[PDB]
């Protein structure tokens, strides 16, 4: 481990938190956005 990234589950939008060395990876729906899933992108456009 390298730093407290996935300690208190920073992933939001009910996403899964996985430690990927140093940083982390949140598993959120394809309609969310943001490093910690703090945005809901539902426009599409292009």
């Amino acid at each position: 481990s390298d730093g407290d990234q996935c300690a208190s589950s920073p992933c939001q939008n009910g996403g899964s938190c996985k430690d990927q060395l140093q940083s982390y990876i949140c598993f959120c729906l394809p309609a969310f956005e943001g490093r910690n899933c703090e945005t809901h992108k539902d426009d599409g456009s292009a």
